[PDB]
């Protein structure tokens, strides 16, 4: 005799009031990347970025991350 | 005989009032990177970057992270 | 005979009134990276950045950073 | 028989009034980053920054962080 | 018979009225690091920064940390 | 009665032994230049660059200059 | 009655032995340059260089200048 | 009743003998400058360099330099 | 009755023996440069550098220079 | 009746035996100049660095400097 009463009640206002963004002005210069391997190996759960040389401009009008993780476990 | 009552209430009022963003310049310069290597060997779960250059501007209206995690374990 | 009553109540006002955000300028300068090696070994979790050269602009016009963690564990 | 009442009340009104940001100029001038090494081994839980040149402006309207943590156990 | 009645009541007008950020200028100049290493080991729980040249401002209009950590345990 | 006897000998063994140039690598990085102005005037005799970002690499196998200039003057 | 007897004998073994010229690497990094003026006026003979961001690499084999000048004048 | 004569023997072995030049490596790194004026006024023999942010690497396989000037005047 | 006899004679064994230049490295870190004014005014004979910031590396395999003047004047 | 007999007679062995030149290795660190003025004016005859940051190195193989200056002057 295991009972659970599970009763989550979220109530959020995420919200932004945001005016005029203005004026954005982005120059990125040039670089240079010299990079050198032979051998590589890897094996399972790889995420990489070699030699990456890149402009990332992520402007949101709003930036909102709402993240609920439930878990339950009987064995 | 485990019985478990579970009742969150969660009231945010998680809100930004933000103006005008104004100007913004941004003049990244130019680098040089020289990076050598012969043999990498990794296993499992990875997350690299390997000479990475870059210029990010991430700019949000707003930035609102809400992370709740639960975890109920009956063994 | 376990009872759990749990009852938490969140009431956060979490606001931000931000005016205008001006001028802001970023000139960043070009440097110079020399780095060597030859051989990476490595095993399981890893978040690395090996020779990263790099500009990062993060202006929200709000940061608003909850986290809440609840665990329960019966044995 | 084990019987727990738990009940938080949280009430913060975590709240910034924040002008005109104003006038912010960041010029970062050029540098010389020389690193070796030979065989870099290392095995479960890492974050690493490795000859790591870099420029980082987080300007946000409002920084506000609130972190609770909840954890009942019963053996 | 154990009865644990758990009642927090956290009001906090955590709060900042902060004006014109002003004026704020940075000319960081260029330095030179020079480090040399062979063979690096080590095993679990490492945050690390090695040969690391950066500029960091991080200028928040508000900044407010809340942090609050109940545990109980019953063995 | 003015008599003039002008016998210059010039004998220049102007030489050069040069043997293998080798390995030449250039990599000049990018750069930015910001200038402004309004009104320009200038009269006459004017060798002038105003904001000229450039890469000169002049390589004679043999870099010679003989310069001779003679003047006679009866007024 | 003037008389001149001009006799210059110029022997010159200007010469230059110059073996291999070996491994020549130039890096310049990224530099900002920036500025301003609203009139400028300037008149005759100028040579001028304004706001000259540039690498220059005048490698010759052999630099050999030789400059002779000769000014007779009966006024 | 002038007479000149005029007699000179230049016998030079201006000669040098250089070897292999080896391994040179130049990395100038980034820099800024920031120059302002308004107005600018100059009349006739000028050579300026304003604001010149630049590299110059000249090696010559042998630097010879010879300057002769021979005046004779009567008035 | 002006009478003259000019003879020198210029034996110059200006000579180098100068092997291997071996290895140079030059790494120039980066710097900052500001400088202000309104007006210049300067009217004939200028050499001027006005907010230079530059790298200069002059290796010759031989530096010789050699300057002779000869004036000889009757009023 | 003035006779000038004129008979230099210069035999210089300006000669230097130099070795390898070995490993020379400059790393000039960065810094911060700043400097104000307002109105400049100057006529004649005029060599001026202003706020002039820079790194020379001049290696010659070989530094021979050989000056001479011959006046004669009947008034
Ligand atoms: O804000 C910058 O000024 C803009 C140009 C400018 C000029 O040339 C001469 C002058 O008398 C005034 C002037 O005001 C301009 C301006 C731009 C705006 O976005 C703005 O809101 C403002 O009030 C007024 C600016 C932007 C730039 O991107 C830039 O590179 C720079 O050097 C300057
Ligand atoms: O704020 C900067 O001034 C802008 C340009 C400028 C000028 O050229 C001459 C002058 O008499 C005044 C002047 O005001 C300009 C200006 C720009 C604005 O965004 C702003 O809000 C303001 O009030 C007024 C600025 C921005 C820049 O990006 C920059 O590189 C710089 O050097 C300066
Ligand atoms: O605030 C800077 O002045 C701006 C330019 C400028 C000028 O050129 C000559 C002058 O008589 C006044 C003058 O005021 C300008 C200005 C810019 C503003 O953003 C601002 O709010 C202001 O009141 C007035 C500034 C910004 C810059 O980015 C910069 O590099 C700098 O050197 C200066
Ligand atoms: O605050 C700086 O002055 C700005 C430029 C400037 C000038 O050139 C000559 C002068 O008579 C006055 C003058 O006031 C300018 C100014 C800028 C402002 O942002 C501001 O609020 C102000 O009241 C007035 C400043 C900013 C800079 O970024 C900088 O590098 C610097 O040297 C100075
Ligand atoms: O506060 C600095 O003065 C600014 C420039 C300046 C000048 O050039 C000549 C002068 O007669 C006055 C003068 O007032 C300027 C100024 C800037 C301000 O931000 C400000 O609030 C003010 O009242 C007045 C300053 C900032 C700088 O960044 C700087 O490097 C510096 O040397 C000085
Ligand atoms: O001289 C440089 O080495 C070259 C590359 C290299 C390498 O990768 C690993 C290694 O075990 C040896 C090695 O010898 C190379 C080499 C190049 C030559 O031109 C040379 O005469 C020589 O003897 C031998 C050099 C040049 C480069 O341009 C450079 O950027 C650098 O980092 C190095
Ligand atoms: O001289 C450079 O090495 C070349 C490439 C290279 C390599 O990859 C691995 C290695 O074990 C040896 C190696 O010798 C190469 C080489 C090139 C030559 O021109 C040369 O005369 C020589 O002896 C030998 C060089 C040139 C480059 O342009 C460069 O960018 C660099 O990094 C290096
Ligand atoms: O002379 C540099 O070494 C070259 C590369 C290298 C290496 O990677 C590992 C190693 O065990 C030895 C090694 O010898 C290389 C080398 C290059 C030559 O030009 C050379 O005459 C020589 O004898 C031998 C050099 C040049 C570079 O350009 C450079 O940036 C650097 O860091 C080093
Ligand atoms: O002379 C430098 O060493 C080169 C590289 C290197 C190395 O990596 C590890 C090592 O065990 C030995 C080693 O000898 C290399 C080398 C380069 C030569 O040009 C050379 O004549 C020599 O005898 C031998 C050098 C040059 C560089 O440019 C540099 O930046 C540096 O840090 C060092
Ligand atoms: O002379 C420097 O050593 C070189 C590199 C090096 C090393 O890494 C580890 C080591 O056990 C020995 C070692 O000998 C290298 C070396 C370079 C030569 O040019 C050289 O003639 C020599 O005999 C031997 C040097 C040069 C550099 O440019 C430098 O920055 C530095 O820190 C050192």
């Amino acid at each position: 005799s295991v009972q659970i009463v599970y009763k989550p009640v979220d109530l959020s206002k995420v919200t932004s009031k945001c005016g005029s963004l203005g004026n954005i002005h982005h120059k990125p210069g040039g670089g240079q990347v010299e990079v050198k391997s032979e051998k590589l190996d890897f094996k399972d759960r790889v995420q990489s970025k070699i030699g990456s040389l890149d402009n990332i401009t992520h402007v949101p009008g709003g930036g909102n991350k709402k993240i609920e993780t439930h878990k339950l476990t009987f064995r």
